């Protein structure tokens, strides 16, 4: 029964290597990262794999890798997929360290945009959570720490997160990211998937994916949001994506709106995280 090997970049930076056997489905690789991970709450974490061109799509645990990393390398990232509008409702600890991981990540990358004292206050409760209590011991008026905050560090950020750090005194792990999160969550842009696209008339927008629904930002003009709930059919067509906005009260016809992707397997892959954004955010 012959194995592919298979490299997993975990969100600490580490690399896993596993074995599965070659026609295997993307779950028999995602439950051992999980098993590896000691996570239970696996519904909100998934596996993504660089393309032909370096682009992130997620592996569907229903199919077989074969058949989606093609002729690719069998390497892959783990990786938050559903970000949990209230994260203290998540069951365990582990799962909430999980998504501080991830969202460190978002931050560092500039995915996830972040006010000077909002990266202070994060990293502030990242470094509690992971070297306890301050000490001025290990931090002089030129303290530089190994934990990457922010897409741009400064020595004046530096020095915010050991203001911040010094009034968590006491503060255990599980509570210090329990902190982080409930800042994090606030986030115009948490847990938003951002996709370029093109309005019926050629002019560039950014459609947002995430738990309350599809965002567009056309920037010059508005922010136009499209709840869940009044999305009917999501569908691709070519390199053309369409959203029907079901018809509101006393109006006789749903609707539909239509925008220009890169080309057709963006426009294939922003169908597909729009469905299971759709089927994840109604099991609420
Ligand atoms: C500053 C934003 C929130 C908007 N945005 C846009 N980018 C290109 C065309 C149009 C846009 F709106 C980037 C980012 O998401």
């Amino acid at each position: 029964p012959k194995s592919m090997q298979c490299k997993v970049i975990l969100l600490d930076g580490s690399e896993y290597t596993c074995d599965v056997e070659k026609r295997s489905r993307g779950q028999v690789l995602f439950d051992k990262v999980c098993e590896h991970l000691n996570l239970l709450e696996k519904d909100y974490f998934g596996l993504t794999y660089r393309d032909a061109e370096n682009q992130k799509n997620w592996l569907d645990p229903a199919k077989e890798i074969k058949k989606q990393v093609r002729s690719g390398a069998w390497h892959f990232s783990f990786n938050v997929k559903f970000y949990p509008p209230d994260p203290a409702q998540l069951s365990e600890d582990i799962t909430r360290y999980y998504l501080c991981l991830q969202l460190r990540d978002d931050i560092v990358s500039g995915r996830l945009p972040c006010s000077f004292v909002t990266l202070a206050l994060l990293g502030s409760y990242t470094v509690q959570s992971e070297l306890g209590d301050y000490d001025p011991d290990e931090c002089g008026s030129d303290y530089i720490s190994e934990f990457r905050f922010a897409p741009n560090h400064t020595k004046e950020l530096e020095d915010k997160v050991i203001e911040l750090h010094k009034s968590h005194r006491g503060m255990t792990p599980a509570e210090a990211e329990m902190h982080f999160l409930e800042n994090a969550k606030k986030l115009s842009m948490y847990g938003v998937d951002l996709h370029h696209a093109k309005d019926s008339e050629g002019v560039e927008i950014m459609l947002g994916v995430c738990a309350s629904g599809l965002l567009i930002y056309r920037d010059r003009l508005r922010i136009n949001r499209f709840a869940w709930p009044k999305v009917l059919k999501i569908s691709y067509k070519r390199n053309n994506f369409y959203i029907k906005i079901r018809p509101g009260e006393f109006e006789q016809f749903e609707s539909t709106i239509g925008f220009k992707l890169p080309n057709h397997r963006a426009a294939k892959r922003l169908w597909k995280v729009c469905v299971e954004h759709h089927t994840f955010f109604r099991l609420l």
